[PDB]
């Protein structure tokens, strides 16, 4: 009911990691701690980089890599979102009992459905305009709306009819590259996604943070978008969002607790 | 009113040859972030002559002067825009023969012996709301609403400038905010959340300046406790509330914030 934040955990290496750009399982573990100590409510947990410069590693790599995080968030009782596309990694993260999948590629192989459909794992069902092409940048021409719902149109019936109960989607309309290289085509998105929530009567996850169209409408590089970030978290939130996923659960913590006590407050 | 929201930023004086690089700034020091500001993003520099600290000694309005000339020569220099920020009617008739932009008074122009000086002046006034009212112990508004008690202290102390030969587009209407409020959070959340209830009434535009005060600390959760992520979402809020001029000591932040909803708007418009 309330905003639900998901903290930002990317393992990048398989052994060496130094605080910067190099994750490993010791490290990742202690970045989920903090990340719940600074209000995050679920770990968005991705078994490698985000990237897609990077070689992707297998599902063999994927769960090898998972394994040791899971059970100490497990331990913790900290939930967990297992973010990867890899169909052998997510049914290992079902056996585990996580609370969300997500799927950047939105689960599109009607074949793993059955075993999708007997777990009660949320799933996190992103767009993109790739949708495994990673030469698409754009979308069909017309309005980029029009093109997420018909997406989830076709999707969303074609998990619900193998079984997936619906009240278990959580809508992603992608942001940033997966929709486009114009910073247009993710304001659009970040001002029209509640035309979703409407059309489906199901709930909305964004993921704005330090995406590259934020640096547009600021002009600075990559370390300087914190602001840009937090006032698009915060319209997002005001403008009906369910879950934001993001690299700083404090500050959109704090913002969130101005707006709520300034709510409050006239009523 | 109809205009873009104006940015102040605040530059306080808090010595006369002492900077260290954190709370004590020399004229020089308070240049360099008069600069700074600017460059962040602030239209106008709102310039104390001292610690806005209540537990700093005043200083005397020779003192003050004497900081705030030179800080004035480079600032005109510059083209810089000065609200000069100071409740002393001697620094304010110094300030008023420098031709600053702006006077801005914490104790909110009460002494009609100092109305001639302001009614010859060009320089926009902004108008501060308090609840001490010159009794500084008083910490809390009579009984009421704390927006009745605003509004009517704005009712009569307009009129009192106005009919001074203050021309009415002369003024800008800061309600207060904090400590000038009363002691309870939930008393600046009242005006931080009603204060269109002003531009309405009187149809001037309205400052505010939440940033870094006290009451936002009370809404942080566990942590560190810092508080400019609570200060930014504050001051969106104030400009998606209609706030005509926003005062803070950290333009970048609220001019990115603003150029994330004007694009956000622009898009909705379209
Ligand atoms: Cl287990
Ligand atoms: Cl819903
Ligand atoms: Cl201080
Ligand atoms: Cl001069």
């Amino acid at each position: 009911k309330s905003l639900i934040i998901f903290g930002i955990v990317n393992i990048t290496s398989d052994s060496f990691s130094d605080g910067g750009r190099y994750l490993a399982p010791d490290a990742a573990i202690a970045q989920a701690r903090k990340l719940m100590a600074e209000g995050a409510d679920v770990i968005d947990l991705g078994p490698a980089s985000s990237n897609p410069d990077a070689a992707p590693v297998s599902s063999d790599t994927e769960i090898a890599r998972i394994a040791p995080v899971l059970d100490a968030l497990k331990a913790d009782g900290i939930p967990v979102s297992l973010d990867s596309y890899q169909p052998a990694t997510q049914a290992y993260a079902l056996s585990r009992g996580v609370a969300y999948l997500n799927d950047i590629r939105g689960f599109p192989d009607a074949a793993f459905y059955p075993q999708l459909a007997k777990s009660s794992a949320k799933l996190v069902v992103m767009h993109s305009v790739q949708d495994g092409q990673a030469d698409r940048r754009e979308a069909p021409a017309g309005d980029i709306m029009d093109h997420i719902a018909a997406f989830f149109d076709a999707r969303i019936a074609a998990l619900t009819g193998a079984g997936i109960k619906r009240n278990r989607l959580v809508l992603d309309p992608g942001m940033g590259f997966f929709l486009g290289a114009a910073p247009e085509t993710s304001l659009s998105v970040l001002a029209r996604f509640d035309e979703l929530r409407l059309r489906f009567d199901l709930p909305v996850l964004l993921s704005v943070s330090r995406k590259s169209f934020l640096r547009a409408l600021t002009g600075r590089g990559p370390g300087d978008v914190g602001a840009a970030t937090l006032a698009a978290e915060l319209a997002a939130a005001a403008g009906g969002a369910d879950f934001i996923r993001t690299h700083e659960p404090r500050p959109l913590r704090d913002g969130l607790a101005v707006l709520a006590a300034l709510k409050e407050t006239a009523r």
